[PDB]
């Protein structure tokens, strides 16, 4: 018992499989998006209530909360647009086109200091092994500054994360390569082949000596950020951590979701890691070299596959989100004991 579970609640306002659910930077709000393009904004403390609900005419692929104006949400389309939405005022502030050669805005990341964001923009799926770009923007003007070259070739980038100061950005791509960018020099500091297949999620460790990745080969790997492609540790997660996520129903009919949202999330200090499973969130203790890393807590509560997760700390309380293919989002409240 590294945690006491104080409760588990269900947010059930979505009627379709969940794509993304992220807690805002104040830790008091959720933005959630499903595969029908329904975006919902809601609070959960002390109870669940919906602040806003909109159906996007445009398909939506990505979503990211702003870091300093914490009421602002970025939404990335499948039609080569980034919209800026004010959740307090319930209206779009602007919508910007990139070029239409690459309509799929697969990832958004806001810099900690609030001055910039990055998005990835990818060509249409055929294999996701298609060209893509990585764009740097100015938040205040909502104008593109610059685009990072990708070696050896343009490639779809699935996942982005900044470090604590925002001087580093780590990315994972469809060609299985992680690229770490120096955001002051605006160059690739480091890159290495991380996975056989796509990279789905990436993150800096709390101490920022390592980065974590998870990819299509089912592996969770920790990399030495000081030496390119030197593994620190490596585990085969259960296959239901990385999908593909399937919901059948006897009919010959099934729904299939490939990873799109975050597949892992962490507690405030990066000692624990939440992952997906068929039946709910599964948490592992990080740090240590047990040959088989073992579950320390199973959050349970899902009757359909969990496809993305989040974890945030606020008022010294942990809140875990688990989202499944039936639309349901479980909110589990964790106290560090
Ligand atoms: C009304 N409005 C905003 O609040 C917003 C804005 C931002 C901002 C944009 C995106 C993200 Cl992810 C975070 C922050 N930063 C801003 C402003 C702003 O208006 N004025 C400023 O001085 N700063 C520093 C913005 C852009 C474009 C048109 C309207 C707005």
């Amino acid at each position: 018992q590294p945690f006491i579970v104080l409760g588990q609640e269900e947010y059930g306002e979505h009627h379709s499989s969940i794509m993304h659910c992220r807690v805002d930077c104040s830790g008091r709000r959720v933005a959630s998006l499903d595969v029908d393009g329904v975006i919902k904004v809601w609070s959960f403390n002390p109870i669940m209530q919906t602040k806003a609900s909109s159906i996007s005419k445009s398909p939506l692929l990505s979503l990211e909360w702003a870091t300093k104006r914490d009421r602002l949400l970025l939404l990335g389309s499948g039609v080569g647009t980034v919209r800026l939405y004010d959740t307090e005022a319930k209206k779009n502030l602007c919508e910007i086109n990139i070029n239409d050669n690459m309509p799929r805005i697969l990832s958004l990341a806001c810099s900690p200091n609030g001055a910039s964001f990055v998005c990835s923009a990818a060509a249409p799926s055929l294999m996701n092994q298609v060209p893509g770009r990585l764009l740097l923007w100015d938040t205040k003007t909502m104008k593109q500054q610059l685009q990072f070259s990708l070696d050896p070739e343009p490639i779809a980038i699935n996942c982005t994360a900044f470090n604590h100061n925002g001087n580093l950005l780590v990315t994972g791509a469809a060609d299985g390569v992680i690229r770490l960018f120096d955001m002051q020099q605006h160059e690739c500091a480091m890159s290495w082949r991380a996975h056989y297949g796509e990279v789905y999620s990436v993150e800096f460790s709390y101490d920022e000596n390592t980065v974590y990745s998870i990819g299509e080969d089912g592996k969770f790997i920790q990399w030495n950020i000081h030496k390119s492609g030197l593994k620190v540790s490596e585990y085969s997660l259960p296959s239901d951590a990385t999908g593909p996520f399937v919901l059948s129903g006897y009919s010959g009919y099934k729904q299939v979701q490939v990873p799109r949202g975050r597949l892992f999330a962490f507690d405030s200090e990066g000692n624990y890691m939440l992952t997906c499973s068929a039946t709910g969130g599964v948490i592992y203790k990080l740090g240590g070299d047990e040959k088989v890393l073992e579950s320390c807590l199973s959050l349970g509560g899902h009757r359909a596959p969990v496809v993305t997760v989040d974890w945030s700390t606020a008022m010294d309380c942990g809140t875990c989100l688990t989202a499944s293919m039936d639309g349901k989002i479980k909110l589990t409240t964790l106290l560090a004991h």
